[PDB]
């Protein structure tokens, strides 16, 4: 039993991160294969970083100019392409170490794994969710860019996020692996506000049921709650509507616990219109929303990876 | 920016567990050059478990009583010995993906990440610190001992923990590699009691100035303390008492961010007195004490690992 946030083990992701310079930027590229992925803002300049027009700064770019370390064997760039924001530089050397992969694009709500990385090499290694805004609350330093956000499953690398950019408000915004940003913004140093973030209600929902499993258990109740009315309290405290989809999503952890989704419903109505009281839930005073219903179940029940 | 509780990236140790299955017992075992290190009471059986006799146990079993899986590979045993509550297996492989590493000895206070493993496949990662009683709140279900804490070291992987058991408060306990328990605990199906924790006082502080340093501002003052009078207040709140080593550690994050010592302990004096009166700290409505100084300097400027 416990319950931490917990990342996936990312020793399959350590052996693809590999270093990109080009002109002054440095930042991390994905080797899989013989296709180094990366941003493409690393062909910016200092003064191209405001509106630039990436199309005719890669075209302004040979292969030559794109250094790439992977640690202190360097890997020679043999073409090179962009797809949306990110750009591909094909090397000569398929990378021995490629996993299983997919890429993929994840939904808000949904959580990763990011390997925090700089000049190539890994950092650390923390979950995070998709904020319902499209931006990511992460830890990112100048020169993490080109640090990847993945789940797995079993043998195989589900690529969903790189990082891009850091928001005025310290949260950060990014790129699934095809190079489409993540929510309305663009790769420009240009004014972007993030949008009204909100509480991701199943997954409060699915970590109150991790509770249970781990004998939290203060913040129950006799009351249940209709979906429509436990929506209507939603709203008024900026919690992400709950969907039927959702309720058959919670139904594993339901029949677990015993407890119904409309019952754990009325308990979060309840401390959400009356707060915790000075009590704690898993060691938060908060309601937690960065675990899924599948978080919740593969920790309270020891899934593993190959 | 931003801050998370970050673990280390996990990939040296993945490639040093195993499975070590002994009579109905399956359990994870750590393999460096040909040793395979593991819980001693994988010897045991079901009723063996009361008060056990390992010495007895030991000398009783022989080396194809040990099942090594390495994945698909099987490894022979060929000698085994115990030193305190670990198991020692000698075996005729030495491990390939044997990192550069060292068995520390971590105080209470201090940090780690786990690998939490299932049946010789990592499950997961995330960070824990040695709490002031010597246990561990960790997460970890039937089938995870053998699982390491470990820290790294530039290229260097510090082991420091080895998990055996759960306590009935939910926590966990546990020796280092060379097999003696942190804390009072034995390994034996006895009632054994924690004892009381605290809260890591040095932590809390450095946390505080990771706050600064992410611009969460809403908790400094004016005032200043002494050492003497903080303690005072330590006392009350069950923290532990701050030494001046612990101000001497916090050097670097006070002259960062231009905050003396002690008028942080003055901020957490009234942080404690008054609660947070609904507002959050880096995210937390707890004061959070799993951060060292060391963990806010790596992750507040980007310390990184070969
Ligand atoms: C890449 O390693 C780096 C990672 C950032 C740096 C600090 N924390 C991070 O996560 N990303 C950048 O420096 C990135 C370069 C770039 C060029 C074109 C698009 O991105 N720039 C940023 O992240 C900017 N953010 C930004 O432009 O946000 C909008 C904005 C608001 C106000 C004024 C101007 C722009 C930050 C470095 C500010
Ligand atoms: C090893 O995989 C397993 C991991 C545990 C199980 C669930 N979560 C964990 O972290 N460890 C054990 O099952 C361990 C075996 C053992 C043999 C000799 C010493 O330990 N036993 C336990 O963890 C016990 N805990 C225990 O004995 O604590 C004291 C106690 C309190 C009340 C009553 C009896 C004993 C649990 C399985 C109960």
């Amino acid at each position: 039993s416990g319950f931490r946030k917990m990342a996936f083990p990312s020793g399959k992701v350590e052996g693809c991160m590999v270093q990109v310079t080009c002109g002054t930027t440095t930042l991390n590229g994905l080797w899989l294969d013989d296709v180094v992925y990366c941003p493409r803002h690393v062909i910016c300049t200092s003064e191209d970083m405001l509106n630039p027009n990436y199309e005719d700064l890669l075209i302004r770019k040979s292969n030559h100019n794109f250094l790439v370390q992977a640690g202190n064997v360097q890997l020679r760039v043999i073409g090179h392409s962009m797809q949306n924001c990110v750009l591909k530089l094909k090397v000569d050397t398929a990378n021995p170490k490629t996993p299983k992969y997919k890429f993929v694009r994840i939904q808000p709500g949904q959580t990763f794994s990011v390997l925090a990385c700089y000049n190539g090499s890994p950092s650390g290694v923390y979950q995070c969710a998709m904020r319902p805004n499209f931006t990511i609350k992460g830890s990112f330093l100048n020169g993490s860019c080109g640090s990847v956000g993945f789940n797995i499953d079993y043998d195989c690398v589900s690529f969903c996020y790189m990082h891009h950019m850091e928001l005025p408000t310290g949260v950060h915004a990014g790129t699934d692996l095809a190079g489409n940003f993540y929510g309305p913004f663009v790769d420009r140093q240009t004014a972007q506000a993030a949008g009204t973030d909100t509480t991701i209600t199943v997954n409060v929902l699915a970590w109150l049921y991790a509770a249970v499993i781990n004998g939290d258990r203060w913040f129950l109740n006799r009351f249940t709650t209709t979906l429509n009315d436990f929506n209507l309290v939603a709203m008024k405290y900026n919690y992400e509507p709950l969907t039927q989809d959702h309720v058959d999503i919670l139904g594993p952890l339901s029949a677990q616990t015993g407890i119904a989704v409309l019952d754990m419903c009325a308990s979060l109505k309840e401390l959400l219109q009356n707060g915790m009281n000075g009590r704690t839930i898993l060691g938060s005073a908060l309601l937690e929303d960065e675990f899924t219903p599948f978080d919740v179940v593969r920790q309270c029940s020891g899934v593993t990876f190959q």
